[PDB]
């Protein structure tokens, strides 16, 4: 449910941060907090800053 694409890229520091590559569209299934999110890229599961993703949303 609802997909977004970050805009640029991230650099996690610990295992449960995953790295949010920029033009990689990851699908969000639920938010953990406000401020991290979850996502699920390829095969790997992981959270990181909201602030990062950049949502997307298209009619077409």
């Amino acid at each position: 449910m609802r997909q977004c694409k970050v805009l640029f890229e991230y650099i996690p520091q610990n295992e449960d941060e995953l790295e949010l590559k920029v033009g990689d569209i990851i699908d969000i299934n639920e938010e953990v907090e406000e401020g991290w999110w979850s996502g699920t890229l390829n095969n790997k599961l992981g959270l990181f800053p909201s602030n990062f993703v950049k949502e997307l949303e298209l009619e077409h």
